[PDB]
């Protein structure tokens, strides 16, 4: 019994601490999104509230209809470093159990929480202002849970139901039930989750670090300089996940995701074979068959002593002391079944190929916005990132964004999901990418034909390199001609491709589009099914 | 109202690894424990291997340092995430955010123990992964237990406690006895001082560790280019900006620099900063709301004070009495409130006049040409190296060997949370072009042109064409380049940095001012540039 023992602690200021992980503001941002991703969200509305009173003038509320969390998963949000997510081979891309504590610390001084899921509605509220206003350093946190249906308060404790109550409608946004209500009706289905970042961080000028005034259809960087992503988080959602799926909707206004494989100019596939890859994933199966050999010879031990006790013996005492060893048998017999089927699987993924596929296309449409763009677990962690023949003064592979999503294996990230934790062989991966790159720009071989007319004719009239190009009637249809228009069905959330249409040059599409809008026959229905748009394989 | 039945937020097992996952530089886990012997102002910190064949990576990494030490409820108070004493106004220590022992330590390696000393006590604190996971225990949980310096015997309000924390410790840990764990102890000669020990450290995919002790018995280098980023001793040299604690990595003593004395022609070029002038403006609009609010609460109990004793005048009662000075002493005590915050105020409103100026100081790194670019210090502590900037972001020979430093205060830049990059990028990059500028004034200043920039390197003995390659080792171009750079040298006994026209000491210097330890030290005269 270690009861006594002295615990480790968090503080009030570490959640300061906590947020200084995140320079890059939009990667706050993200962790929220990622939540909604890995809580199966078919949606997220990310929009502000315009209140006068909180600092910067409004509040940032992430609204989502994935899982949402019962009032276990809720308390289990401020333990942090605890992800149930946490699983060998996830594809979630949650694992730390801190990223909405650093992003939202990152973003504001205080944030609300909503969450709906079967018959419970529970409120999470970590607020800043009070702990500075009554002296805590402690982390303390409401978190009141009342019936779905009934709107009655679930408490072991009404006393602690009253103070948790009463705190909230003293330091948050929502001053009555009534208020905090209305906000769980905007999670209008069965489950979701509403997280509302308020009180959010001020420039020097005394005006907020984020911008929803410029365009009021963004939220944008308060400050060109700087790459799209890094300035507009419309730029930056559209391309965080390499295979979008969950909608995503800003002030009210459909993103448009993208597939970036999908966006350019003749993209090539080649195989990367990695030896760390192959390693990693033999040491775990050996890891695994360890375990699994030391679960059956502890079974083994254990069915050998209920056969031979059995013979030698009938007293009670005799009865309940062959039960105890026969049970005990019985229970490490299943957990040897068990980690034999774990060892077994992770046998049948390593037999799978360890390679990682890097995907290079020609961007007509901005050739200044080019170079590598890294996924890990399909998450975004670094973009724009130049290699090979771009880290010299040249034409040869300006235009060229190169793709890669990186299993965990291979690399892990940083504690803000915007670098790499193994700089050497993120370094490594680099070199390689940067070499089948050279591979690419050989197998297009503009040279053939040479680059100053390549790019003369989509319309690349300038010697600005940085300049757009022509946006004649002309230009605009040849570089369409090269780019299938492809677009996601806001019922069944599959992906399409339209074919090219002359009179489709001339806009773009709506907050819907349904697949029954496609003039394709064969796509023309939700029932169609998903085709992979499939890329040319090349070799190094 | 009262909170203790209310939900407080907890650090889990899989948190130290999470928080660990900050250093990708793994130098930069190191030095988060160097800092710490820093801010407790050792004079001496000693990084060390001791070689253990049965724990993971063969020997455990041993930070010994005759600093300040701590108490028990100091040593209590590391396992309190953000707590920082540290984080002070005008504070000049380099810890703030209550967490960089834990997040380097457990980037190093698997487990640490630590043993510290203060005053009549002594207390170890014990961090062990390997007990979490042997146990199935999710929270983190830490044996803290204290003696009694001079006597060994336990100080403890709970020896049930008291035995199963000791027990962990000879269970866990490297050292199985008490015996064992007195010699540890005893590694501390002096009145106070640390000793952190990190053990099962991360191994390669090979199975080797990440530290290299092998390669050069003196130095820990990373096992896989800036000297800086694989030598251990390079990297401490250049740390802090203005080095007063030795160190010393397997027992030999590094040559700690101030890369400003290390260049030709050095030259100082000040920098006005809006930046540092508005936050430092907005620092004291605080310190007089704060005083202001506190005068008028002493004003009024003062004026209760008095009226009360005119009211109360003619009365004889205890009562009255006893009241009279619950008053009176309440305004006493208010008014000396109000009097220590107008204090702060006041040297708030004086520090306001200093200059808002940042120094840059440029000059060229004559012996390795390669070696340049700028060198960014945050209140003393290296954060950014090698950062190229002006004309240097040009395929050209200009301020190509330049070398640049700046020490960047907390008003203008904090750091990230590893303390290798910057929290506002906006603003650093800013600094960075401000840079540039005046490099380039610089290099007119210096004016390489009248001699001819080809003829400059020829003359230091650049005889190869490529731009990478070292000069000369033949005696004549030695002694031209060294000509250029005065030697500067600190005593190993009262640690003070002196001029010259291994081990050394002041009495070893020719000079007659500066040849006795007691003599005044001299300060680095960098002349004055203007942009
Ligand atoms: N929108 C959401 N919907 C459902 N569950 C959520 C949502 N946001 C947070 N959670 C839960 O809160 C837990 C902790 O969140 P978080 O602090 O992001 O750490 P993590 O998501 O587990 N891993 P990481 O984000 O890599 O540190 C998650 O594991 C989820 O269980
Ligand atoms: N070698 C040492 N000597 C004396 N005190 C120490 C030592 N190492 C750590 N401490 C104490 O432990 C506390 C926590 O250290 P640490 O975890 O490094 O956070 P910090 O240094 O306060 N600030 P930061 O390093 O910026 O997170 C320090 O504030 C000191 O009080
Ligand atoms: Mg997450
Ligand atoms: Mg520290
Ligand atoms: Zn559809
Ligand atoms: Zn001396």
């Amino acid at each position: 019994n270690y009861s006594s023992l002295n615990r480790a602690q968090l503080t009030f200021e570490y959640l300061h601490t906590n947020s200084t992980t995140h320079e890059f503001l939009f990667g706050a941002l993200a962790e929220l999104v990622d939540n909604a991703r890995d809580a199966d969200a078919t949606r997220i509305d990310i929009y502000a509230e315009r209140r006068e009173d909180l600092r910067g003038g409004f509040m940032l509320c992430f609204l989502d209809d994935g899982a949402g969390m019962d009032p276990s998963d809720a308390a289990s949000v401020i333990q942090f470093g605890k992800s149930a997510k946490r699983t060998p081979e996830s594809t979630q891309i949650g694992q730390y159990g801190n990223g909405l504590k650093s992003g939202s610390m990152r973003i504001g001084k205080d944030f609300i929480l909503f969450t709906k899921k079967e018959d419970t509605m529970t409120c999470l509220f970590l607020s800043r202002t009070f702990h500075e206003e009554e002296g805590i350093d402690e982390v303390i946190v409401p978190l009141p849970t009342w019936n779905a249906r009934t709107r009655e308060p679930v408490t072991d404790n009404v006393e602690k139901f009253a103070i948790e109550t009463e705190l909230i409608y003293k330091y948050s946004p929502f001053r009555t039930e009534e208020e905090v209500m209305t906000q769980f009706m905007k999670i209008p289905g069965d489950s979701g989750t509403l997280v509302i970042i308020f009180n959010l961080k001020l420039m020097d000028n005394g005006e907020p670090e984020l911008d929803i005034i410029s365009n009021p259809r963004d939220i944008q960087m308060a400050e060109e300089g700087t790459k799209p992503e890094r300035r507009s988080f419309r730029a930056y959602a559209a391309v965080l996940y390499i295979d979008p799926r969950m909608r995503i909707f800003i002030h009210g206004h459909k993103v448009q995701t993208k597939r970036l494989s999908c966006c350019l100019y003749k993209p090539r596939m080649y195989k990367y074979t990695s030896s760390r890859f192959k390693t990693r994933a033999e040491q775990e199966v050996k890891k695994a068959e360890h375990v699994a050999r030391i679960a059956e010879e502890k079974a083994r031990e254990a069915e050998s002593k209920a056969r031979t006790l059995e013979v030698r013996l009938l007293t009670r005492d005799s009865r309940v002391m062959l039960r105890q060893v026969q049970n005990r048998a019985i229970t490490l017999r299943r957990e040897a079944d068990v980690k034999k089927r774990i060892k077994e699987a992770k046998q049948r993924a390593l037999k799978e190929p360890k390679e990682l596929n890097f995907v290079f296309g020609v961007n007509i449409e901005h050739r200044d916005l080019d170079g590598m763009f890294i996924y890990n677990c399909s998450r975004l962690i670094k973009m724009y990132e130049k290699v090979g023949p771009q880290l010299e003064g040249g034409m040869a592979c300006g235009g060229v964004v190169g793709v890669v999503d990186v299993p965990y294996l291979v690399l892990e990230p940083r504690h803000n999901k915007q670098d790499f934790a193994d700089a050497k062989e993120y370094r490594h991966l680099l070199r390689a990418m940067g070499e089948h790159l050279a591979q690419y720009w050989k197998d297009i071989a503009i040279a053939q034909r040479g680059i100053i007319k390549f790019w003369d004719e989509f319309g690349y009239l300038s010697a600005n390199w940085n300049q757009p190009p022509s946006s004649e009637l002309r230009y605009k249809r040849r570089r369409a001609m090269e780019i299938p228009t492809t677009i996601q069905c806001d019922l069944c959330l599959k992906w399409r491709t339209l074919p090219f249409q002359l009179s489709s040059v001339e806009k773009d599409y709506p907050d819907t589009w349904v697949c029954s809008m496609n003039p394709d026959p064969e796509q023309d229905r939700c029932e169609a099914s998903e085709q992979k748009q499939k890329v040319p394989l090349g070799t190094f």
